[PDB]
């Protein structure tokens, strides 16, 4: 019954194999939404960066005005 | 008989493990590639960013400068 | 023995889905232990960014208190 | 020679529980990660939530002043 | 025979470990959907704050300008 | 013989496999109790925090009121 | 003496009753503690409840505050009518 | 005799000193039981909290929204005045 | 016989569980009891303290009133 | 004899479960009801409330009499 | 003959014993429906929420006509 | 005497058997202690080639910011003098 044994060994591999194929599925998924994280992620940092810049301009600009006028009273 | 189902069966599971292989290889390209595409492109646009940074900053130091130049010039 | 050939290539098919089997396990570990570091760098960077920023508008009042007191003083 | 058969497939499955074990770790590893962005995460966000106080109660003080002067000075 | 009923305990052991690696994959598969849910709505509830300031501190600038629109005319 | 130490090795198999159940149910309670700290302590902090906000910004309110009854007072 | 022996084998007997104390504390430990995880899953639950309506209500903030602004303007618009 | 049965009351002694530590020890589980009791407590407060606590949270809308209505009388009422 | 005494045995086993049944029972009701009490005074507390919100705009619109006379 | 003995004792388990039924349906109602009474009873209370504004009104009242 | 009726008397006895059983497990479906008792207890409190409070608003608002009503004899 | 005392022997191992399952008890918080332990948040000192450069960066960012308000400091002293 030697190939029969083996037969048997082969369905055990089986059974693993669909364990591995739901685990590739999860790597899929992990990719998936990873993915649209770090889509998400870098470009809003990025966004946040542009608007502080932004604000450093505005901050400076309103400044230099605030002290042109305190010397123009001065 | 029953023994050849059995083949057909451990044919199939054969070609869903060679599919597996496939999809395994595959997989990991999309990771690899993915990964370094994706570290690659933060650096560009960051190091753009930061380079941008520095240079608006100096531009607005200019800018004060030229300005004052200006009211020095009243 | 036909067979008896059939049962070597079961053998060697279950072989070559075991080792790749603990590959495609390595390949996760440590393609999760980069992604995570990945993450955790961008994130720890940007909110080093933000507060930083916060900071700098911070100290250009500061600066703006020296220079004001200079203004008065004179 | 088939009890030795069953004791060779027992060693297979040991190997694949070898694995478990590793998925096991992997688990746990996991959990902490996830543990330590909360923690981070938490521990950060609680600390811009400080500052979204103090900035909203240092600004409006600081136009509180401002609007004072205007309507003082017209 | 003692052969057969390690035979049979060898069975029950395997079915055993995969009933475990069925459980530990499900769990991981949950959990980790639950932790990354968790951590990108915290995350998403930070950068919302974030553009929550910007925007409060821009409209309550419009609004001292609104002030400043309405003592000019009166 | 032989047979008795692939005895001896199915029964230290069987032994950590015990282990690993302990293992397992304990640390999946740990996710599970966990999570639900987790999540019960950012509902906490966060209805805390969001309580604050409305609550001091009421209180600016009222002393951004009586700042201006007090300059009707001068 | 002979008497305190007597004493000590009616404390032997109390230490027969602190067994049979012990064994109830197990038992107290066991079922009740797995109803305690049920009580946890009634606030796991409450826990999904809010995690989103609390948001909206800090939106809410948000406009309570634009509805100050908007009192204070009230407020000013009434010292400069004297 | 004597020494042999002084050794005797030795081992007596040992007895007396297991009956007492163990003692000690169960005051230790009913410490151990005691905490995990209070900390359920707090979990069956914290549901009452969260639906009473929860109505709190749901009474930092409305009670808003009738202010602003209280407002919109009073102006109302100015305009009957003017 | 000894069988048999072995399915005694795993009867009272049964019974012990039984107990524990009934302490669900018992547990729950005595449970509901106290919440459902706290929590009442609690939400009326809560109602109280609204009404002192409420309160507080009256009697800023008396002043309104007094401002009209 | 000892077997009857053991069917006694599994009848006993039965019985107790059916204790238990009768608990679970307890505390049931236990749940809803009172909270229902959460209803009314947070009715009452609003009446409470209510009744007091209705006092502040009467004394504005009052005042506004007496100028 | 006594002795066989004792036998008889054991299995009815077992019949019993796996009626528990059943029983146990209909008590854990209870248990379930138990755990969703929460929720409808929450619907309940929805329901609190959004009749009372509308009660009030109505009443508030005959009241407010009444109080008018009051003012036009002022 | 002989005889009762091994009997009080015999019940003092029954004891030290209660006294076991104590320490079972102990060794299941023992566990949960394990569940836990360890250390806590990772710190960055490898790589220090790329995450080194973003640090640095965000650094020298911060200090040009200072350069600037010094120089502008430095213009103001300049006019000042003017
Ligand atoms: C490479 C690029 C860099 C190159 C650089 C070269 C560029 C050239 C310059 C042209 C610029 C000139 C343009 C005109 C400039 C006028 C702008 C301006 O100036 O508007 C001012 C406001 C801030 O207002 P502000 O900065 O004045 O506010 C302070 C601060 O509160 C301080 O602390 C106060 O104190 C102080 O007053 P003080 O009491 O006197 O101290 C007050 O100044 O900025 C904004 O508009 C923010 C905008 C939000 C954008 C919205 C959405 C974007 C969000 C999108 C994200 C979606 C994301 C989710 C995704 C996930
Ligand atoms: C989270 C992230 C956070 C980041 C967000 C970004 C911020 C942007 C916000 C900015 C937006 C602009 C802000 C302006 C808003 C604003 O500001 O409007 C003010 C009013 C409250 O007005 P208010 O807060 O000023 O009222 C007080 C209080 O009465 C105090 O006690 C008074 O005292 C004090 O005056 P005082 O005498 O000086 O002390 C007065 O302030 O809010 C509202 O609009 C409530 C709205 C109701 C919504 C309606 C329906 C919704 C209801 C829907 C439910 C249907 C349900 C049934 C379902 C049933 C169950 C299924």
């Amino acid at each position: 019954s030697e190939l029969q044994l083996r037969v048997r060994q082969l369905v055990e591999q089986v059974e693993q194999i669909q364990k591995e194929q739901n685990y590739q599925r999860w790597r899929e998924e992990r990719f998936r939404q990873t993915s649209e994280s770090t889509n998400q992620r870098v470009l809003w940092w990025s966004i946040l960066q542009t608007l502080i810049l932004v604000a450093i301009g505005v901050w400076q600009m309103r400044h230099l005005k605030s002290f042109f006028e305190a010397k123009k009273l001065v």
